[PDB]
């Protein structure tokens, strides 16, 4: 039996509804009939360290469904930092991915998968209609981290002067906010994470009201 309850008490996932639990749990056990986490160079996954990763792909897809990560049947763990292909993390990095810091690689690779399901653009399966103001929004968002970091500094600065660059890699860092840090994200950009919460079907700050 997968320890789920207690692969549930992490604080990335502190603030979800009991029935949010319950069919993350769910599709997290989907997930890994589906998918296989591939330990490498000698890391040992527990199951609960696999129930929580397996949590951690489905958080950004609860709403929008397992199929939207059908572009990868394998996730390959190293155990540390250096198209249809496996998804790569390393565990140092997925267990800060635990906390609410704004950090969380798991969710950067899974905005990055529903970016490119087409080319990493930065924008991910919108209306056609929609490209425009999105695309418009997310630019700004770019300027606006530019001018932060041109102002006080790469370090100082909330976020990589890589993601003012890269409208993927903006998305991917974005989305890592959305669901980890969103007190980073919502009261800054409120256009685009009105977008964002459409996208996801989620509101991540009305969450931790309820
Ligand atoms: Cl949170």
């Amino acid at each position: 039996e997968m320890p789920w309850e207690q692969a549930l008490a992490i604080p990335v996932l502190a603030h979800l509804s009991s029935t949010e639990q319950h069919k993350l749990t769910q599709m997290a056990a989907r997930f890994l009939q589906q998918k296989r986490l591939v330990a490498l160079q000698g890391l040992e996954l527990t199951p609960l360290h696999q129930a929580r990763i397996a949590m951690l792909f489905c958080l950004p897809v609860l709403e929008l469904g397992i199929e939207w990560l059908d572009g990868f049947h394998e996730v390959l763990i190293y155990p540390a930092p250096f198209q249809q292909g496996p998804v790569v993390l390393n565990w140092l990095d997925i267990q800060d991915s635990f906390d609410a810091s704004g950090f969380n690689l798991v969710v950067h690779e899974v905005a990055h998968k529903l970016d490119t399901r087409d080319r990493a653009s930065g924008v991910p399966l919108i209306p056609l209609r929609e490209v425009a103001g999105w695309e418009h929004d997310l630019h700004a968002a770019m300027n606006n981290i530019q001018d932060e970091i041109d102002l006080v500094g790469e370090s100082a600065a909330s976020i990589d002067a890589y993601a003012a660059t890269d409208p993927a890699e903006c998305f991917a860092v974005l989305s890592e906010y959305f669901f980890s840090a969103p007190e980073l994200f919502a009261p800054r950009f409120p256009a685009l994470w009105q977008r964002f919460c459409h996208f996801y079907r989620q509101d991540p700050l009305a969450r931790r009201r309820e």
